[PDB]
């Protein structure tokens, strides 16, 4: 491998009525050619479909490009409730990538 791709930042702290935040992943080593790789949320103490949307999908990163952003959908209710995480884990690289760490980035959802 002559590329590395991780999380960038590897952690994030929102808050509850936020709406949506973005998380970016980064590539370094070799630039020069067509990179990919594949994201998912998942639960922690927070959970897929009431503290947040539920998403996965693929990074695609041009040649001459080291970074790829993308959304994720937090829920907002009226019920109060203690600091809650949840992660998004990277896999399935694409051929001459490995993956570095931070490979699973934290969410961690302040109340409002
Ligand atoms: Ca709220
Ligand atoms: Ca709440």
């Amino acid at each position: 491998e002559f590329i590395r791709m991780y999380f960038e930042p590897g952690h994030y702290t929102v808050m509850e009525n936020c709406g949506e935040f973005e998380v970016r992943v980064v590539r370094r080593g070799d630039i020069s050619t067509y990179a990919s790789v594949e994201y998912e949320t998942q639960d922690g103490t927070a959970s897929a479909g009431t503290d947040f949307v539920g998403r996965k999908g693929l990074l695609s990163f041009p040649p001459g490009v080291d970074e790829q952003r993308f959304r994720i959908e937090v829920i907002d209710d009226d019920v109060f409730e203690e600091d809650e995480c949840f992660y998004i884990r990277l896999f399935n690289p694409s051929e001459g990538v490995k993956l570095a760490v931070p490979m699973i980035a934290t969410v961690m959802i302040l109340d409002d």
